[PDB]
């Protein structure tokens, strides 16, 4: 895998374990307005929601 970026997003919290989100933001595409952090999302969080993956900020 490609060492990915690492900048935290400003102003965005993980709805999964409220923790910054550094590095990739997932972005569910049909929640108006939830978030994962990479380390939520490999832990299979809100599974069932298309998430949209955006790098950096
Ligand atoms: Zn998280
Ligand atoms: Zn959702």
């Amino acid at each position: 895998r490609e060492l990915g970026s690492n900048m935290v997003h400003p102003n965005v919290i993980c709805d999964g374990c409220n923790g910054p989100v550094v590095g990739t933001r997932y972005k569910c595409s049909v929640c108006p307005d939830y978030d994962l952090c990479s380390v939520c999302e490999g832990k299979g969080l809100h599974r069932g929601h298309t998430k949209l993956a955006f790098p950096s900020p």
